[PDB]
């Protein structure tokens, strides 16, 4: 498999039609994944599904600019368990990425950062055995 973390490359920054797809394995007893799609030291869209807090499960996401963290948009639907296979596809479409998990939708995230030829990396990361990462246009 992969080395977590993990950095993708994304040459030339992503675009509408672009779709990421990430394969893994949840560990045991997993407390926290995290897929950052960053243009340089910010980070356009971070997902971070967290399985302990305050013993609910729920994915977190948010943009980072300037060292600072935006308002976090929160998502009570948490379609992965400690130890089980997942398939995380990311579609850029033209307002949003569009997160689906095993084949079923889960969420959107609006763009905020807005030169998406620039989000050119992709770090993955946390408590997964990672088996494959990678991109195709659709
Ligand atoms: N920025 C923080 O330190 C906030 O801390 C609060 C209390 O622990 C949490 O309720 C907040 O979610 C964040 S934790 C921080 O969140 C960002 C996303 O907004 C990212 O997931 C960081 O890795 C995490 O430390
Ligand atoms: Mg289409
Ligand atoms: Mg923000
Ligand atoms: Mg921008």
């Amino acid at each position: 498999p992969l080395i977590v973390p993990y950095n993708l490359p994304l040459p030339g920054g992503v675009v509408p039609r672009m779709l990421i797809t990430i394969l893994g394995t949840v560990k045991p007893n997993a407390n926290r994944i995290a897929l950052d799609f960053q243009r340089g030291n910010d980070v356009a869209f971070h997902f971070n599904p967290r399985f302990n807090e305050n013993n609910r499960r729920v994915i977190v996401c948010n943009t980072k600019l300037d060292n600072n963290w935006g308002r976090e948009e929160r998502q009570s639907v948490f379609p992965f368990e400690s130890g089980k296979p997942f398939k995380i596809q990311v579609l850029v479409e033209p307002d949003h990425f569009k997160v689906a998990v095993n084949d079923a939708h889960l969420l959107q995230y609006n763009h905020r950062v807005k030169k998406l030829n620039e989000i050119s990396k992709l770090g993955i990361s946390g408590d997964i055995d990672l088996t494959s990462a990678s991109y195709t246009m659709i």
